[PDB]
């Protein structure tokens, strides 16, 4: 028993971690095949971070300006192309740790794993969920760019994120392995903020079944309620409205505790309502929104 | 910025992750070298789990008793042997991929990430502290055991821990890679039990260092205390007394902040005698003593 914030098993995607350097900025890039990929932002000048071209940017540059190093065997680059808000640059050498690998985009609500990485080299990992308001509250520092968000299945690494740029509320913006941003952002130092954030409210669910699966009951009760007036309770606190979808989701976990999926959003209402009561779940004295349906039943 | 309960990349140890299977038993074992390190309680038969005799056990097998499994292919037992509670199975073949290790013993406080393993196969990650007790609360299921917790130096992975059984209420115990138990704990089903837990103080105060660089300084204050005056209010709530030498190792952080350590602790005995009054630390609300001011400076 037991229930932690674990992340996935993270050496399939750090055999992929490489130094890349433009000009003056060093980041993070991701090794797949023959192909390097990296944020666009890496051509960006110092003095060109308001309104870059990047159009203009990159075709002022040739192969020898982007010096890639895997470990210290630098990579030479024969090529090289723009997809959206990402580079990717051809190399002479296939990588052969090249894990069986997908490109995702994800939906807010659903979690990765973050491979923290600086100047090529992973420092530590960690689970994050993609937040309504398409930020993340990761943990990057200078020269973390570049370092990527994925999940495993079987033995197949799906990529999902690509840290990008940090966000004036001290939060995290990034893009697909595509190049696709998440949210409304754009990598340029224009004024952008991050929109009201909502409560995973499926999450929320999700954590409640997991407490019960490890013996933990006192926030259940008698009582019941419909899905229309358990959306009624749970906006007043900002949580997501709960779809009949998140509900069939929820099945499996309901089936395993008998706990009927509406009775336990009658649990979360009265928890909502009331408080905790100086009482903790599974260690937390907080709802907890960062596990998914999925995530409770692969830990549990 | 941000702050995560990050762990350590966990490369280097899957790929030394193996299964070991005896009689009706399985669980992991770690490859270094041409040694596999397994718990001694995989040669304990069902219905023997009350008093067996591990010397008389082992020396009734042999090495074709020993099923060892690395992937998909075996290893040949050439030799076994007994180490205090785990056994080594010497192989035929030296694991190719064996990183550069130690193996370290360490005080209760200290922190390590675990690498959660099922028939030989990584399935998640996350960070644990050594409770005062010396129990873990981790996250395991069964055939777990053999699963291990370490840090990274450098590129050199100190191995500290490797799981053994699961206590009656709820959190784990295990042995050091030279089959040393953590606290009075031992592999026969008598009646054992977690002593009363302390709060990890030092680490505490570490982690208020950590709100405050990332800019979260709603809970300090003008007011100092002496170090015998911080004890006497600590203990009232079950923590660990601070001695000098915490104090010392609190140095960087005072120096990286400004907060001389003895207000920080002025600002921990206000949260302790007021409690958050609704409000967070760094996403908490509680006090969270799982990361040392070690782990604080390598994520900040
Ligand atoms: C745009 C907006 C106004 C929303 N904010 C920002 O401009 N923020 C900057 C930012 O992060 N930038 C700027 C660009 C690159 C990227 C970057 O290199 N960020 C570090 C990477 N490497 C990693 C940052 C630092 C800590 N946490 C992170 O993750 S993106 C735009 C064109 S240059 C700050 C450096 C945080 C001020
Ligand atoms: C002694 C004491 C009363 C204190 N507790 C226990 O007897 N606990 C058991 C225990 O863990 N045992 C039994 C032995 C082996 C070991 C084990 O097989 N533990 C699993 C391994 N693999 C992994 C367990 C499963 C759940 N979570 C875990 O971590 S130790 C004694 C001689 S056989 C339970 C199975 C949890 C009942």
């Amino acid at each position: 028993s037991g229930f932690r914030k674990m992340a996935f098993p993270s050496g399939k995607v750090e055999g992929c971690m490489v130094q890349v350097t433009c000009g003056t900025t060093t980041l993070n890039g991701l090794w797949l095949d023959d192909v390097v990929y990296c944020p666009r932002h890496v051509i960006c000048t110092s003095e060109d971070m308001l309104n870059p071209n990047y159009e203009d940017l990159l075709i002022r540059k040739s192969n020898h300006n982007f010096l890639v190093q895997a470990g210290n065997v630098q990579l030479r680059v024969i090529g090289h192309s723009m997809q959206n808000c990402v580079l990717k640059l051809k190399v002479d050498t296939a990588n052969p740790k090249t894990p069986k690998y997908k490109f995702v985009r994800i939906q807010p609500g659903q979690t990765f794993s973050v491979l923290a990485c600086y100047n090529g080299s992973p420092s530590g990992v960690y689970q994050c969920a993609m937040r309504p308001n398409f930020t993340i509250k990761g943990s990057f520092l200078n020269g973390s760019c570049g370092s990527v968000g994925f999940n495993i299945d079987y033995d197949c690494v799906s990529f999902c994120y690509m840290h990008h740029m940090e966000l004036p509320t001290g939060v995290h913006a990034g893009t697909d392995l595509e190049g696709n941003f998440y949210g409304p952002f754009v990598d340029r130092q224009t004024a952008q903020a991050a929109g009201t954030d909502t409560t995973i409210t499926v999450n929320v669910l999700a954590w409640l079944y997991a407490a019960v699966i490890n013996g933990d009951r006192w926030f259940l009760n008698r009582f019941t309620t419909t899905l229309n007036d358990f959306n009624l309770v749970a906006m007043k606190y900002n949580y997501e409205p709960l779809t009949q979808d998140h509900v069939d989701i929820l099945g499996p976990l309901s089936a395993q505790t008998g706990i009927a999926v509406l009775d336990m959003c009658a649990s979360l209402k009265e928890l909502l309502q009331n408080g905790m009561n100086g009482r903790t779940i599974l260690g937390s004295a907080l709802l907890e929104d960062e596990f998914t349906p999925f995530d409770v039943v692969r830990q549990c």
